[PDB]
């Protein structure tokens, strides 16, 4: 069987304002953490690892980074930070947060390692799918619920590398 | 430099999980299914012994984890949420890991979550752990033997020996 | 939908221990000391009873490992493995693609010795010629649980081997 | 110590598009390409390069500590009958990469190739093969993107000589 195309994808958000929402998000990230000397920047893998390597370019100080993986079921640890987080300003790097289920969840896990600070800073938020009320300190776009991929992004592990983000459209 | 003596004997372990098993099976008696979660590598001896006295539905997991800091090196693959779960435990002594653990499982709701040791070392506690069955109440000696290693060595003692 | 039926007893399985204890301590007689490694969750129970019948300093570890979909490491052992004498234990062989990933993968990391202990054997199943040292029981290609082998995570913790008749 | 440009942003960027011409037309022909970094080092330079590639492509990362090379976290894709890509951002001894690709060998990918951006060829202690090469450097004491000194420097945008 010869499979046709049955999708195709068209670019709604530019490689170029990418690149402008990185510079407000690093301009805020980098006043809020004016007094604070360490930054210690966890990515959840594999989605955050664009945004991530991005972001961290433009953030001031002694910035440190970190990845966890972990499962969309309950929440499992499949990697965990080697750092440690006790007594330490933790931000939770994410490319999208629709339901916040997962977010949650890490979020609750960090607490228990009582950092001195933690925050959740996402490019993409989808508000309309929010299922649990996480708070997130730093939001890039707002975005409806579109059929997205692309700057980490993934469908069926296809476009994550993708420069932009677009949404993936029917024939 | 040291040696090994018999402290509590393969035959006095098995008559106590044989105790702990029936503590066990009375209190989940009305359970649909049981979870028995050991922490890697000590527990592995007592849970082997342990889960085959157990009656019911039984799964059985693992973990390895290595203060609030922790690190998960090996999460259960089993689902908690809505399940009873019962952590099995060849020590406690601080209880310092064990409170860790209890708080990162207890986030994904099980319907009960609840903690057995063989080994209790009460005068060694830093942490207010609950601990609801226990096998053996110690001293603080140096213990090896059943799960329980020096420097990696004696964990397949089939005997708790004090090292001397 | 299914009921379950003795094939060997706990009491058949504690004899055929001291057997492999006997070939194994004979095995390594001459050994400084021996890693014996376990892959999870199936070589738990068989673990733990075969590691109390063996002599001299012995450590043990446990791996995890995705079955063969390739063979992947979920939980890497904790020992070095480079110049020590190792024995994987493993509670059932049947395809072998699995055990052979895992030892191919030990092997890479240039150990004095691994050998490989399974408690049973179905060699009908054999799909890939993977060496094994020692085995305790061979057995025809039954629905099978018991001593550490779940059906659908149920029955690891029977203390005897048992057919499921479905 | 202190720190000063080897290597700018603009440069890498510059070589990132000579590895990706490269790289497209090695595998005009691929149905899927695998391209897998090590944590945490190659995490920039994956992020770069892979945004150059053609085709179909997926990305995934392993972490691995040697001392025997452990895998704390195996790659979660596929390897087998598929292309790979080990994507790396410094090599010098060559030791934990050329583990690394033997492992990966056992899984039968389709093929298998190694990038690195930079590379210390007088620091070699294995003959590991590299497909593609950024900048052949001399054995300066380096950080930044991906590389550390302390775990600190890895967010640089440019490659730096540390200079105590």
């Amino acid at each position: 069987y010869f499979q046709s195309m049955k999708h195709t994808t068209e670019v709604m958000i530019t490689a170029e304002e990418i690149d402008q929402k990185l510079d407000i998000l690093a301009e805020q990230i980098n006043a809020h953490y004016a007094d604070s000397d360490r930054l210690l920047m966890v990515g959840l893998l594999k989605g955050s690892v664009v945004f991530m390597a991005d972001l961290c370019r433009r953030i001031k100080g002694h910035v440190e980074i970190d990845f966890m993986s972990v499962s969309s079921r309950d929440v499992k640890i499949l990697k965990d930070v080697q750092s440690e987080i006790q007594g330490r300003d933790v931000l939770i790097v994410e490319d999208l947060i629709d339901s916040g289920n997962t977010l949650n969840k890490v979020r609750d896990m960090l607490l228990l390692r009582e950092p001195k600070s933690l925050a959740l800073c996402t490019l993409l938020d989808k508000p309309e799918r929010r299922e649990v009320d996480v708070p997130v300190d730093f939001i890039g776009f707002t975005i409806p619920d579109e059929f997205i991929v692309g700057y980490g992004i993934d469908y069926a592990e296809q476009y994550r590398n993708l420069p932009y983000i677009a949404k993936v459209v029917p024939l």
